[PDB]
DNA sequence: TTTAACTTTCGGAAATCAAATACACTAATATTAAAACGCGGGGGACAGCGCGTACGTGCGTTTAAGCGGTGCTAGAGCTGTCTACGACCAATTGAGCGGCCTCGGCACCATGTGACTTAT
């Protein structure tokens, strides 16, 4: 068995839990926050995953691309301001009418 | 063949329990600095306009941008190996403010000897 296969999420947390241990934001790393925010992540990264599913739907392309995630990640209003200074490569921006 | 997760522990952390302040607010109070009603105003900001203008709008001949070979070498990234350098321990200090003391100087009772005296 595995800490990061019975955390049940992608993302390894003993790899999260070990880059909070080199990142030095504090001396001892509480085994429950790296499992905690791995699993914020997951969701947040589900949120761009979906837009990137209903993207690749409504523009014919299968595989999701830059374009699609700049015009979904631009479109999600509440996310973009978490992302509002945020910019993102190879993705023009959304049309302005 | 190399990035992990078992573990096998333990000694600082992060809970707990407690009382010591202490601070916030919920609140009376007459005052009284600013609010907010109330009418003109200037002043100005927008309606409407002429015609000058300035950036597109449109052709000719250029120019660079883009490839497309032709090296070649300067670093990329990696050093395999020697320290240095700093993280730990502790000693190696120290100074500052209480502690004892201990200086010498007073007031007071003890002790011996020089008068002298007397009854030896």
């Amino acid at each position: 068995q595995s800490r990061s296969a019975k955390a049940g999420l992608t993302f390894p947390v003993g790899r999260v839990h070990r880059l909070l241990r080199r990142g030095n934001y504090a001396q001892r790393i509480g085994s429950g926050a790296p499992v905690y925010l791995t699993a914020v992540l997951e969701y947040l990264a589900a949120e761009i995953l979906e837009l990137a599913g209903n993207a690749a739907r409504d523009n014919k392309k299968t595989r999701i691309i830059p374009r699609h995630l700049q015009l979904a990640i631009r479109n999600d209003d509440e996310l973009n301001k978490l992302l509002g200074n945020v910019t993102i490569a190879q993705g023009g921006v959304l049309p302005n009418i």
